[PDB]
């Protein structure tokens, strides 16, 4: 995928978060869960799995500004912070990256759907470290995921 | 062969949908939707790669759209939308899931093409009393748009 | 010619009409409307008598529903009009305006010829949820009027 | 058949006569009415039906001129337009395609009757467009019809 | 076969109808009618299916004239046709509506047989006092309508 | 929608035309009308603007000819007219009137679109028999003036 992970989310996440306290601004966390990914690995294997995650990373990295940091959590997970952006650009990205999963990823000979579920987390209103701010996300994305909701902010 | 209807098809339709407003005391969107690089496609990969672009073109728009919108294609790059009685919210977001699709270059065959979508946005009552005058302000908006190296113009 | 459109056409609009009224929490009416005496018309008088009727009989129907109405003609002696969100008593008025029309022999020619009205009519959501389901509903409810000898069943 | 339909007709009529109208000539429009051919298909069906309108298409087709429109108004119907020809070529026109009837078709196994009506109207006389000219010769073999004579000009 | 009489019989009741127009003060028309194409047909397809052409050719020139009128076969290709005290405009009429059956290629079997009509036609007294004469004047028109490419001569 | 009539209506109408000239000894001229300016039209400003404009060049073309000429539109930039019966005098009254109306830049929407005219011309008898032989020889001759910088050749 070439996107970075876990630690370099959390190095990179905590700088953004001192930043943003020094300067008198906001910071959004999203929480990307993408549904139907636990079902193509154990159908189809590992290949046509991962296809979909590198397919999956192209499309964030895409929607997202230059200045936003995209990571893969783990599994089905993926987080984008957001430094200083308006609301706006949020409802924004949001309705795009949505957009971009409502089409089933065509791996191989395959037509492969993928689910997405989001949750948002602002600081400093939801945490002041980062794995807070993950946690609220997390817990958000899970309550629009048995919602059967797209997202939750 | 797309399974969306034709320009005729759209008029009828859509005059209607403009009586129905005008009773009702409702506004209506009107989009024309322009697919640029679609002229290059076929210039360069044939027929049937342009008709594959434009058959996943027609499917990506119909998934997006609700129930209720009137979907059609005008010609050549064109396609336009019918919203009746929408919040301006909607019409903000749908421009954003339909511009956020053709950012995904169209996979036909071994081949990966790009298309880059201009949408120009009319309203009705505002913008004109028939579906004529409303595709003409519209398409001047997608210009507009076109032109100005934007997505869209409302 | 009658202009009218067939089949086809009442179909597309029909479901379009029923979808925007799902949405809205509206009402819709399907009128069928069966003109007997047709069948001997052609039988006696030719294609060409029968279709001059079919012109006036269109011409009738056409000036007195509403703009955002359609009608089209479903086949032979059928006719079809959908209603979008219209009060009670606007159908109970174009009911019976629509059977005034008809208590007048049509004039083709030298000849003066005759057709009684048969309505049956269905509403959107009560009798069903697509335009078939309506129309079927609607059918069974003008040949109950046809055999009843009554001009409408509602 | 082949034969054109009611549309194209009105189309070629028009045109005829807007010539006409100009030239300072007349049109002769005929009306066909072929009577035994709604019990035909009654009785025989559709196939056998369609068997005979097609030897009555050629028959009619056969014996009018290059620049005569023949087409198919509907059901037992066709028409036939004479741009500027003379009373005696229409007299013997009519004689001719009479004559043809008089053959019972021969389909399949079958020998299949069917009595010719025709009706005539005169352009400019009758009418300025072929909508009334159709009627006048509508009625003129409605007339021939009720009183059992085989043509009424 | 063709139940049609012979020259032999043609004879008898011509002169007799001659005698008669003597007698009245009338006219009569005798016809010759020579079917081209015959001779080929027995030398390509045989006796029974030119034969079977005779039964169609006869049956089409009985069911055109008139009762009184006297029709028979005259002997390879020809038939005679005796009209007694009939207007020109008859004949005129008489001549195109046997022309126009010929025009239909006849059908024998899984074949479609076609036969070219060329008619002489002859007066009383005008041209002969007796049949045979008649006959002769006929043949002699027949052969000048035969060679010049032209239907009938009168 | 121009409402004007297709290739397949033309040829059918066209032989009719040329049936009737050669059964009353007249002639007939064919124009072979090219608007240049039209494919760089509709790759530029796309379908709408480019329809709008052939839907006014149609209307210019039906406001300057006879009742009983047949405007049809070939396909792409091309158009063709037939002129049944008319003095030399006539068309090249009616080709100066189709030219002087190109000269007016086409107005549609806030743009002025410019489309050149180019005009061929055949004759029935002296140039072909048929429709398809006469359209030919107006093609290469509007080609000839194409070429030529010239607005007619006939």
């Amino acid at each position: 995928t070439g996107l970075p992970n876990r630690r370099y989310f959390f190095e990179l996440g905590n700088r953004y978060l001192d930043l943003a306290k020094r300067e008198g601004k906001k910071v959004f966390v999203l929480f990307v869960d993408l549904a139907g990914f636990k079902a193509i690995n154990d159908t189809y294997g590992h290949l046509s799995g991962d296809e979909v995650l590198k397919t999956v990373s192209k499309r964030i990295l895409d929607r997202v500004a230059r200045s936003d940091v995209v990571a893969r959590y783990g599994g089905d997970e993926f987080t984008i912070l957001l430094y200083d952006m308006k609301e706006e650009y949020l409802k924004s990205l949001l309705e795009r990256i949505l957009s971009t999963f409502r089409e089933p990823v065509r791996v191989e000979n395959k037509h492969l759907s993928v689910t997405p579920n989001i949750g948002v987390a602002r600081f400093p209103e939801d945490g002041e470290n980062l794995e807070e701010l993950l946690k609220v996300a997390d817990m958000r994305m899970y309550k629009a995921k048995e919602m059967k909701v797209p997202y939750f902010s």
